[PDB]
Order: structure tokens, then C-alpha cells, then sequence
């Protein structure tokens, strides 16, 4: 089929333009951008530049904390009107060029955690409106009703805790709602949102990690929380904790790379 073919075509492409043997799959979400700095022997893609991919910005693969990473600095966002299948084609590609498993970190807004925290994502929630598998199944990437019994792979977390720990960061864990955007939430949007169990809520992530867990890669979540969700303050501006957390999040994403 169609999308297949682009796969295909856009995998070839990054092999021949020497993406090797990547072995994991980096999304850097708002402010873990800079990241992408440490990245040795760096191939530097423009998205414009890559057939089947386009302006959503750049896709960066060579060394990273000593392993083959495939890092997507600047990612699609589905409020930006970039369909589900736009969105979640990096992750398509990581599968396809062999990578193991994704690190997906975004900021989010605190539920059951306040700003300046960091919580490895345990579960999700899918309040988009859409999931990114809606279409004929594809076959080579995997089962046409994936099991997300084990989403957020759970040998992944108890690396990342072990890791925190260790370096002595203190890292949270909980359930992220992922929801369409722009707009943030209204307070009562809130109240829903933690009787339904949520911990954190932002505009990424479900999308990639469903077809993620689609695509048989094993997956490892992490948001910053840079606000109180609406309702928990009186205004959401300055979401600017981002600067105050950066350095954390980079040594704990570099040294749980180093453990997985
Ligand atoms: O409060 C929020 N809501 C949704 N997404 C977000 N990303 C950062 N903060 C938020």
C-alpha cells in the first residue's frame, strides 16, 4: 500500500544518507531540544529535507551517552494540523531502521504533581479524539488490536527509578492524558480529567507511543510538569520551569540511555 511504500522509500533514504544501526528512538519535547547538542558524529536532517516527512525542525542520529540514537529535536504536533499518520511516521521509520525502543519526553501540565517535577509516564489515557491506527492494519509492523496492556515498558521504568536514584535526581511517576490541544484545558476540563485518573496532561505523546506498541518497540515516557494544571493556579502563561529543569532531565535522560 501506499504508506507502506513511503515506509519503505523514507527508510532507505536515511540508511543511504548513513543512518546505520540506530538503537533508539529519541523524542526531545519542548526544552530537551538542546540535547541534541551532545549528539556525536551527528547526522543533521532538516525535516524539509526528507521525503515522505516534511516541515512540521530536524531529525538527528550518531552517539549519544554510547548508543545509536535516532533523535527528533522539534517533533509534529497534531494540533498544528498534521494528521495522525504525519505524526506518528517518525516512529514508523525508528521500527523500520531497527531501533529498539523510544524515549518520548514532553512537558505536561500537574495534576497529581506540581511544576519542576518529573514524572516517568506509567499509563496513558487517549482523550485526542483519534488514534493514529484507524486504516487498513499494517501487517509487517504488526496485529491488527494491539495489546497496550504494557505500554510504558515497565523493565524501562524500574532502569529510569534505579537510575534517578543513583544519581540522585528525584524522578515522579503517573498517568498522562494526552489530549488534541491548542488551547489549555479550563479547570473543570481538570476536574474531569483527574476523576479519570490522570496525573498529567499535555499534547503529545499518545499517538507516537500507540503506534509505538503497535510497531513492537518497547517505549519509555517522561514529562517535565511546568505548571500547575487550570484550576490548581489562577493563570497559565512562563511555562519557563523548563529552563530550571533542563539540567536534570538531560543528565537523567544521558544516563538511563547508558542502562537500557
Ligand atoms: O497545562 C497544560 N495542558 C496541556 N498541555 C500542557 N503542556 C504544558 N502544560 C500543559
Amino acid at each position: 500500500m501506499s504508506l507502506l511504500k513511503k515506509i519503505y522509500e523514507t527508510r532507505d533514504f536515511l540508511t543511504a544518507k548513513g543512518v546505520q544501526k540506530p538503537e533508539f528512538g529519541l523524542i526531545l519535547g519542548s526544552g530537551l531540544g538542546e540535547l541534541a547538542e551532545e549528539i556525536e558524529n551527528a547526522l543533521v536532517l532538516n525535516y524539509a529535507d526528507i521525503p515522505n516527512w516534511g516541515r512540521s525542525g530536524k531529525l538527528i542520529y550518531g552517539e549519544l551517552a554510547g548508543r545509536k540514537v535516532l533523535a527528533l529535536q522539534g517533533r509534529f504536533h497534531y494540533y498544528e494540523g498534521n494528521s495522525m499518520e504525519l505524526v506518528t511516521f517518525p516512529i514508523r521509520i525508528m521500527k523500520a531502521l531497527g531501533c529498539q525502543g523510544l524515549i518520548v519526553t514532553n512537558a505536561a501540565g500537574g495534576i497529581g504533581f506540581g511544576p519542576g517535577t518529573l514524572m516517568a509516564i506509567s499509563d496513558h489515557i487517549n482523550l485526542t479524539g483519534a488514534n493514529p491506527l484507524m486504516g487498513e492494519n499494517l501487517d509487517d509492523f504488526g496485529f491488527r488490536f494491539p495489546d497496550m496492556s504494557n505500554a510504558y515498558t515497565a523493565d524501562y521504568r524500574e532502569v529510569a527509578h534505579q537510575v534517578a536514584d543513583k544519581i540522585g535526581i528525584k524522578l515522579d511517576e503517573g498517568v498522562y492524558i494526552g489530549v488534541s490541544g491548542p488551547s489549555y484545558e479550563t479547570p473543570a476540563e481538570i476536574r474531569a480529567f483527574k476523576t479519570l485518573g490522570a496525573d498529567a496532561v499535555g499534547m503529545s505523546t499518545v499517538p507516537e507511543v500507540i503506534v509505538a506498541v503497535h510497531s513492537g518497540l518497547k517505549v519509555l515516557g517522561i514529562s517535565a510538569i511546568t505548571n500547575y494544571a487550570a484550576g490548581f493556579q489562577s493563570e497559565l502563561n512562563v511555562v519557563a520551569v523548563t529552563q530550571q529543569i533542563k539540567e536534570d532531565f538531560k543528565g537523567l535522560v544521558k544516563a538511563i540511555l547508558v542502562e537500557l
